[PDB]
């Protein structure tokens, strides 16, 4: 409650969220090196960061919908409703990219790389998309918090 | 990697994963309460709880079919391939599991409690699912460990 | 220091402690339930995750005293004392309440229904205890927060 704890909040979380979004990116790229070179153990290990990381990311997008949602009931106004569906649209995508890295976990740990490469580049497509909603919805809340 | 190696690290995951269960039909229930009770905030937490048990258990059970298709290396074939295939079902069940949870998640937190609550039973329902093939696959492995 | 970064320390530490309050609920239904059913080593377990959590707590109600008298030197102020003299009875409830965990950890261990079902109902009982506690403690800070 009160809204500039909850807009305080949020920056924190998506400060936060951004480098786990780095740092997710770096596994990828790694799994996608190992994957090339065809080193099976060295993917599973980047397979298992990127999980994790992907793991806070979609933490981290539900609590962003949970603050904007909140700020909405606090202040219901068109902004706080267009930066809540960037949210949830975020959160969707993200979650998008958790299932796919889940088939795409599955599929290397059972040896079926034809269903690991086109989950993968599933997953790192989400991702991108994903990072275009997260930029949209910086800027919405530059808008929000006015400065 | 002996198969008797192998065979002994799986009991510890499988060990592990029986814990992070337990947590889980804790966390599974306690939110289910919450819900009944209209304590929204309260399942809130419940559901990330949730969602991190979930994720743990879906990290054991990918690990456990990598030590099970490991296990088939070593072997010309045994039961081996009927516990592989049993972790594998184990795997993709929970990863279902974790693909619902997420829906409910999202759900919950859009506040949307007609998809909620469809994807939340869908997801107890996978859990019991999952619980069957857990009970199995100890079953299988017992015989090929030879005490 | 600064009155205001230790408020908002308090307001972390609460917001934290809630989350663990639920989780030790979550454990205590838990281990209820294991108890009635007869499952014996579910319901050690779940004692184990419930002792966990509430020393959680009680590091928790330890870190509120020592904050609020950080306030009151500070800041001093009628809310501030009386948030601490709150957090000084939650923390010897939640004390309390560890003790009487121990004790029936220590009659599970020992399979002694007669003095676990005591020890486990006075637990309880002072879980409910701190419980109340814990909410005028929040409805104070509230008040301290002075929007």
């Amino acid at each position: 409650s009160d809204a500039q704890e909850i807009l305080s909040r949020l920056n924190s979380v998506l400060e936060a969220a951004w480098k786990t979004i780095l740092n997710l990116a770096s596994a990828t790229d790694a799994a996608e090196k190992a994957y090339k070179e065809g080193r099976e153990e060295d993917l599973a290990t980047y397979l298992d960061q990127a999980a994790s990381y992907q793991s806070q990311v979609d933490q981290y997008a539900v609590e962003t919908v949970r603050l904007l949602a909140e700020l909405k009931k606090v202040f219901p106004d068109e902004e706080a409703d267009r930066a809540l569906q960037i949210a949830e649209k975020l959160l969707k995508t993200v979650q998008e990219a958790s299932k796919t890295l889940d088939t795409a976990v599955a599929a290397a740990a059972n040896g079926d790389e034809e269903t690991f490469a086109k989950a993968f580049n599933q997953f790192v497509s989400l991702g991108n998309q994903a990072d275009t909603l997260f930029t949209q919805l910086q800027r919405t809340l530059t808008n929000l918090n006015k400065k």
